[PDB]
């Protein structure tokens, strides 16, 4: 099983995609032992990024390691259809697309159309960036056999029925969960690990819970994962994507600049009041030494 | 009370906003009764368009009417500013904009100041774009009074009560239903209009449909809005996003080109068979004499 | 329109019907001018009371008035088609069914053969009792034609499109609303009124927005409808089942006993603390003349 | 882990619990490995019988096993306290009961009693029926800290985070799943074991599943998994609650009588199909050496 990290996107108080310090997370999580990186995922504010920052993104993060996975979805296909094409030249894992999300209500021809329109153009993997809630529809295991062309998937899903449905329909497909909550129910049930917003910021725990899980140390690894749940959730309080830039800085020690409104940073307040619920968990890590203090 | 359309974007075959056949649209429902014109929402694919695009749209209406809603939201905040300000030149109705999309569980604070930005640097009044189902996240009564600075509101949403209750805390807000539906209960239960994604192929029956209520001809009313509803509920067997295109050709004569893919056209064969779903309706309405021969 | 009262069920100390502050309470109904009385259902607990105890309700009430449509169900149909029977000796307006409750995702085909078995069986018109949130399915308007036997039905829902298709496609069907925050939006929309709990304790208030919105005085019913629905409100901090009870002592001076646990009373506290949000209420609804001091 | 069933209640054609059937279906489940039987569950139709006949099941059960959970839950509060007195006679594994079902937006105050009311009198361990679907309210794992007696849970529900979360808040609760689809995935990531629909008619296979699991053979788990799942969704066909019936007449060879209406037995031409469905995975499951020729 595989941890992979939905790469965040570091902007410069400008606005503007800040190539370099992108490039410095990258490194730390390649050297951490993130095995790939998820590029334009939601972590990264994909759908807030126009099809040439979608592409800066990968080329940035190609200057650092070619264990890349590319998203490309939007609402134009005919963008989408470029950044396939221009993937050519990137010796990568795959591209990725979620579902064309906002309109509610689409219909399974026109959805499945979407998918395969991408992968007769592809010219690396496809993958299936499976998120009902952010995109307004469900690309369930059986709409995936329809399609007939992913590699893989990620379930952004609290359901791990929904999940392991993939691999019982689609037993050659690899299959990833999007859940942070489940790294340690993932591993030991038989899929391919998960794809890890927290990875960003507690790569060092995503990576032990994985490894704990695989060695069937699985009353250990809960005891981490559910640490973890605790992170996830103090997050959650200010916005966790807005949240996943201080906790980077707190627990890796460079910071990723700001996000992009309506995504608005912490300002130092918000910040101090959630360094303050993850002290104690920070300590905690460093006294089961997975953490340098 | 009022009818507005969220007029269409027609797109040439190159993926191109038809400037010429969406001003032919706009004169058609405006000589047809239509009080407003919503520019850039759902109906009309705003999500799907760039801030140049939708500022296209804007100029391009704005040469026959300037009854017009600009809507201007999306997922970069300086974007919607910039649009919002450039609307200082044209004397129209409002500015308008959905709540960030995609992003599930924003906070209430991020919402409530993406908003309030927008009222900051807006020209004109604004207009909130209520759709709960399509953004993922709810601008409910009582954060519309917080924020605070909206002439009106358009209210997606099948709790009419919901609706309602924008009227309740409110007293002096603009309250438009986006419900083609409702068109008939909205007028006589005091509400100020309908939002009508069928206007588009349709006005002459919106638009009675209200007349006739509010001439306390409620029973004729409903009468015509079941009619109503049944070209409402055929639309949506090919998608009605896409199926507004073809039921404004058949009903009011004129082209409006392609929509946007994912937003795919329907075919020759789709096409056949929605008009005969229609076939009756239109007799229906030529007997009754809503419609021209 | 008529207003219909889910009339409540007092229960005594030792947990039995307390037949005699029933009749007190019907009286006062019929006599403040309530329409008819639906019995045996949510508000009065209809699901906690055995098949005896449904009778006991239809037996005290019809000592009072044969304005009374008596449901039955419950989850042994033996039991349903013995009180559909017993109720021939009964000159009373119907008999009436929710769909069974609490075991999801029941057939279509299941369901039809429940509601067909009771209309084969009844001597009275049988109204259905679609309330989708308690029972966990649905007797959508389609369901409705399909099984063919319905007099009417209260939709106990706040999608308003919902309830009016039942007028669409049953024309001949009588069409109540189940929500009381729509009571002026239902008798100006078209529809044969509403089914209020809160008329339990409100009578005047439900039965003068009714008035209102017959006169085409929207205007002023939704002055009287917001204020019923800040009630409605009060009543839900508590537990609204529960609070109806206070409520009806508060404003129509007899007590209605207990409720049945689950469904627990208000404390003396929960009880003074409730009156203390409503006090400026009952005097806004006293200075408008609507009640007597 | 464990495998528990909630065990199905045989009725005669006179709609009564037919206790001759029942202990041969009971003496069965546990010669075949099952440890406990949960008694008056969904599966057992227990919101269909009375506290006579939920005792009923008790005593007629309790004559073969003393492995008994005994689901005592009702909207009559006193006859859950009696049922639950009445178990101080039995040497049973402990007493349970769903929220009170059907009634929307109980207070969690009303709720907590409830269930504190029911550990006061018991004189067994306390377990918690969690289904939010069917009940229509969650007590998730802080309401079941903050009840604080239940020495377990079963926990029906798709969000399988859910169910670890009672592990994470209380750390010393046996936790059960309600899905019979995650019999090897709840195992191996350390829950206690699945309360299984489906070992009333497959108990060999729910509790094989299990033991692969367990033996570190997560592969083999998965794909014995996989085939139970057919058999799962094969049921829901006709209606699972309904099709139990059939398919352990099909598999186990010993007829369980009918259900009880609203809960239809399935007829002669459905039963056909339903075994046309589950003709083949008979076969390899009897290849494999799971079932008897
Ligand atoms: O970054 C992604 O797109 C992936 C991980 C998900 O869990 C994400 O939805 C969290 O917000
Ligand atoms: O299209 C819009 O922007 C608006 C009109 C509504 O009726 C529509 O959103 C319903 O989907
Ligand atoms: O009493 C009934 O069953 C009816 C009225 C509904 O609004 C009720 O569900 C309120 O709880
Ligand atoms: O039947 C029960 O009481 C329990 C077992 C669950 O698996 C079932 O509830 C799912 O519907």
């Amino acid at each position: 099983p595989e941890i992979i990290t939905p790469i965040i996107t570091p902007f410069t108080k400008d606005n503007r995609i800040d190539k370099e310090k992108l490039k410095i997370h990258a490194e730390n999580l390649i050297r951490k032992g993130i095995d790939k990186l998820f590029v334009n995922g939601t972590t990264g504010l994909g759908p807030s990024l126009s099809p040439e920052e979608k592409l800066e993104n990968l080329k940035a993060v190609y200057d650092v390691t070619n264990k890349i996975i590319f998203q490309v979805g939007g609402l134009n296909l005919d963008d989408a259809i470029r950044l396939a094409k221009l993937s050519k030249d990137f010796d990568i894992v795959g591209i990725a697309s979620y579902a064309p999300y906002y309109y509610p209500r689409m219909s399974e021809k026109h959805l499945v159309k979407y998918f395969k329109t991408l992968c007769e153009v592809s010219p690396h993997p496809v993958y299936l960036y499976n998120y009902p809630t952010a995109t307004g529809k469900d690309i369930d295991a059986k709409v995936a056999k329809e399609i007939g062309c992913f590699t893989g998937v990620k379930d952004v899903i609290e359901n791990i029925i929904h999940t392991l449905d993939y691999k019982r329909l689609n037993p050659n497909m690899l299959v990833y969960s999007g859940s942070d909550m489940l790294i340690a129910t993932v591993a030991s049930t038989g899929l391919d690990g998960n794809v890890a917003l927290g990875s960003n910021y507690l790569p060092e725990v995503t990576v032990t819970i994985k490894k704990l899980a695989m060695e069937r140390k699985i009353d250990e690894a809960l005891k981490l994962q559910f640490l973890h749940d605790e992170v996830i959730e103090a997050s959650r309080i200010f916005g966790s994507l807005s949240s996943n830039y201080v906790l980077t800085k707190y627990f890796q020690g460079y910071d990723l600049g700001y996000p992009r409104p309506p995504i608005f940073p912490l300002d130092d307040e918000e910040e101090r009041q959630l360094i303050k619920k993850v002290e104690g968990i920070r300590a905690k890590l460093v006294e089961l030494k997975i953490l340098k203090e």
